[PDB]
């Protein structure tokens, strides 16, 4: 019920001010509020990329956290913000176009609000930055003691705009999925390949990418890098508990290209 | 009271510059809350670290200490300055016009050189009054130093100004420059305000002059999403001047324009 | 007490992998500070890590724990240390030399093993130590768990370091090496201190670069020679440094860390 954290998304970037400005607006609405970035480097216009990031914030961060997100191409339409608060107790205000969906299956919606009251926006809001004076603003004033009811009308949770997310399935003879993110830092390739899939599977096992080219490796399982040669590539589960791809302190979308979207298929 | 620090630099993020500066800043007030405005100023760029500064303290509380350096001249005859504003707000920075539009938006009311060791930390590195002369003296000043006990009063007269461009009435329309590039998305920033663009009664022509002119025709519109993907427009932007953008797509890399580039905006 | 964490590691600040660490950290220590020191240490390059630490003893107040992974070896028999610096800072951080300048400036006092599963986040994912041990543990000490609490005390000889080139007199002169690149200028910082080049000024030197010859003026200050000319200076950490006044050195005259710089006087 106490919310003073405020964990706050965007595709803006943070090589110029214009993060720091909502940061200004929601530190004049609540001044004691704890205001920490998740990252304003989601691609431009990219909801699905930004809900993926926000996929495993709610159980990283405590139940007293404003998730704050907007990737907001939709700005000054009829796409509303909505506000929400989920099972763990947090809230999420964000615009109604995806956005909050990876973060609603990890944790759903109880109780979801438009966010239509003037009185928790800044004031006039701009219509090519409803980010700002809506969705940031809105996060503060619920950080500072606003009811979530007093923020609009409350809609049913599957008026929730929500995005697809495609299911690893059992084929003749393996497990077929594909590739959800890259680990961009490193170059590590996660799949939306759970644990329980692999089990009957695990050893040393094929690996068929299909991408620009269609390449087959045979790799190890490992539980983690150092468990092969430096350079050399690996099989293991990531720390969201999906099957990856990896070299070890190398990286392997250099070497193998692969984007999102591309089939990835396991088989013994 | 101004325990909120707003803080800029040209020394970028990716490496412990930025963050010494706020352990520095801590340690003088470390009940303080340090927010970052951007550390991506291009390097010695005075001038694009003033136009970053310009909104700054409209959307940031009476209770900040904007603190910013962009500092060529660190070591040499070129004081460093704290002001207090019309908003009550204080500001540290180099005096080289770095604060011009920042003051420009508020204007100020006492103005200070920071000569006093006290509010320095010592010994002050020639190669680095942004972190013992500029932070250290912001921190000081959120920990409750009075503004008086930095220095001499000055005359505001005396605060390096940078020039601007006005807009203006030509023949048939109102010719302004390219002021920045929203470079997150590729949209153009003009000096063009609403006040001078009485005749949206009534689509317009824009032409961009460089080293080829770039003539379009295109429809003032409130918001992106007004016309289709991909496709131009004209808006004011959340400064209340002339934009020009492409619906969830990049302008620049359509229509190379940089700053300084003159914009006439005419009747078709 | 130790209300202030300043955080370090190799994930890049460009998706939210560094940020749901600070989630982990506020959940543990609800009312801490957190600071980023940087996320874009270069991927895996502990010795990157240990010099962007180096100065951060020093700037940081003696109520912060230095929270920092550069972690390759994630999953494996390298455990995290946990340590009490001389002026009474917490570090928290892989044992594969890490920490090893942090603490040239500030030895260790205590250091102890990252053991106690009480100080880590349960489960402990085998490619994620970095927010399940270190990040988990930095909190722990910040919300205020004793240090001995953390696991098993060992030996500061027992903390991997990562070896540091001294520059040397020479005949004529001082023999000494780049050691880092200041990037967003094109600066060259040096592993020469200040004593060995007073010993040397009557103030003009003469510097021989790796894979070049050039005289310098020594300059207190960038703004001491015309824009776009070449200086000599001690830099901010008190070590000698070359540069172009308001324009990129290294885009000049390319030079990598472990490069050699000979200093002599005209
Ligand atoms: N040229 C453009 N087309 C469509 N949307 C745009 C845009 N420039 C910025 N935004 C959008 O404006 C939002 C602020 Cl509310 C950001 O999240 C961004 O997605
Ligand atoms: N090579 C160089 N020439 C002139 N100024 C320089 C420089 N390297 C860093 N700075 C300047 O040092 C300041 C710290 Cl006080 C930064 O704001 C930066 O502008
Ligand atoms: N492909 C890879 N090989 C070796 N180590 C890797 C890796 N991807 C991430 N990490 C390592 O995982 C750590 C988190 Cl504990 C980071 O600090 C990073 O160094």
């Amino acid at each position: 019920m106490q919310h003073n954290l405020i964990a706050f998304l965007s595709d803006v970037g943070s090589a110029d001010e214009a993060h720091a400005l909502c940061k200004g607006v929601m530190y004049g609405v609540a001044p004691a509020a704890t205001i920490v970035d998740i990252t304003h480097d989601v691609a431009p216009f990219d909801v699905r990329e930004g809900a993926l990031f926000l996929a495993d914030v709610p159980h990283s961060f405590p139940a007293h956290t404003v998730i704050c997100a907007y990737v907001y191409p939709e700005t000054g339409t009829a796409t509303h913000t909505i506000a929400v608060r989920n099972e763990k107790g947090q809230l999420l205000v964000g615009p109604n176009n995806g956005l909050l969906s990876f973060a609603l299956d990890a944790s759903p919606a109880v109780e979801c609000h438009e966010v239509l009251s003037p009185d928790v926006m800044n004031q006039p809001v701009t219509p090519t930055w409803y980010g700002k004076d809506i969705v940031a603003a809105c996060a503060a004033h619920l950080a500072a003691g606003t009811d979530l009811a007093a923020v609009g009308p409350r809609i049913d949770p599957k008026q929730i705009v929500r995005l697809p997310y495609a299911s690893a399935s059992e084929v003749e003879g393996g497990i077929r999925g594909e590739v959800v993110r890259i680990d961009r830092a490193f170059g590590n390739v996660w799949t939306n390949i759970p644990t329980h899939l692999i089990g009957s599977m695990l050893e040393r096992l094929e690996v068929k990418i299909e991408a620009l080219s269609d390449t087959v490796l045979e790799l190890p399982f490992c539980k983690t890098f150092g468990e092969v040669d430096e350079g050399q590539p690996l099989l293991y589960l990531n720390s969201r508990g999906r099957l990856a791809l990896g070299l070890n302190q190398s990286n392997f979308i250099e070497k193998w290209p692969v984007v999102p979207g591309d089939s990835i298929t396991v088989s013994p």
